[PDB]
DNA sequence: GCAGTGTCCGATAATTTATAAA
DNA sequence: TTATCGGACACTG
DNA sequence: CAGTGTCCGATAATTTATAAA
DNA sequence: TTATCGGACACTG
């Protein structure tokens, strides 16, 4: 049927070549094969995207490795669960993972465990070390640097808010801000 | 054959007595059930150790979930590894997953796959840093904190390396690598 | 004839680069 | 998360 | 209009964690 | 990856 291929890399266009090459082996068209760069599960998904519409049922996608897929584990899931759902079937050249034939079923839902397990081992760290550092009183966010003494002294002495930020080089907003947060 | 549980705990014996209740909702005998309370601190797992040993070929460990069996998912990759050749067979509750003969190779070569996935996922990204930045001449390591001028100083008030050390703290070491590095 | 002297590594330690959330 | 612009949305004058 | 002062969404800069070098 | 630390050898005063 109609064979598909994705590849997809951070910047070495000669780790993506290897990859081409690598899928071309069993999967020759390359008008079908998609490839990306960029990588990002926060706005890169255009190549993907061509793959996605073309793709129909019965379809089978070769990747060479599973951080071939998604930026983020999470995301390669979710991509995985996707083709799935549309009747897609994705293949991990090296892995040796597939999600087609009998195994199928098992692969994805293993897949989705490990990494089910693995976002909450991260995530529950995260927590349990925001905590602690709270607790030690480690202050969090952009640390202060406008010198808030200097815009209260000014304003003390009958200057005007707008002065003040011309002056100083910063936004109004900030100026009235810190006389008005003050205490 | 045998039907065994397990069960890690989270934060202590509190948390516990809910993963051993599941098992027992589950079916395993209120005595073939082991537990082991997240030690963290070191590598030692005493009702575990219990288990692998009490266990022969045949026999079926059942669990909670994944993350109840191990710590890291590579403490999983070779503990399963363990189970499956000496034939025994654990199986993850809340997940469906089954080490079931041949499917014991299949959840650690997951396991494995998404390990290493991850982790080159994310050296893939910084990747990109880590070389631009370090031919941009960006600094790389642990600030200097050993106060080399000093030290230079009593080496060359005739002090010897003993006391540099002594003095100010520094590693006795350090006092020669301080001396060799341009000297 | 008990600390000091160097030369050398294996442990910890600290930091950098990038991203995800917060 | 927290700090800082970046204007927009009024008002009195 | 243009001098204030107000309020808010959109950026910045940081902190924790991840992982490795 | 670079910095320091803690010791180890094999001697040296």
């Amino acid at each position: 049927m109609r064979l598909f291929g994705y590849a997809r890399v951070s910047t070495s266009q000669q780790s993506l070549d290897i990859q081409v090459r690598a899928l071309k082996d069993a999967g020759v068209k390359a008008n079908r094969i998609f490839t990306d760069k960029a990588s990002g599960s926060s706005s890169d998904r255009k190549g993907l995207d061509l793959l996605r519409m073309k793709v129909e049922e019965g379809d089978v996608i070769l990747v060479k490795k599973l951080d071939r897929l998604g930026r983020d584990t999470a995301d390669m899931i979710q991509l995985i669960k996707e083709f799935d759902a549309q009747g897609v079937s994705i293949r991990f050249i090296d892995d040796g993972i597939s999600t087609d034939g009998e195994m199928g079923k098992m692969v994805v839902t293993i897949l989705s465990a490990v990494a089910q397990a693995e976002r909450q081992r991260i995530l529950e760290r995260t927590n349990e070390g925001r905590q602690e550092a709270m607790a030690k009183g480690v202050v969090f966010g952009r640390k202060r640097k406008i010198d808030r003494d200097a815009v209260l002294n000014m304003w003390q002495q009958g200057l005007g808010a707008s002065h003040i930020s011309k002056t100083m080089n910063i936004a109004r907003s900030t100026v009235y801000k810190v006389i008005n947060e003050s205490n």
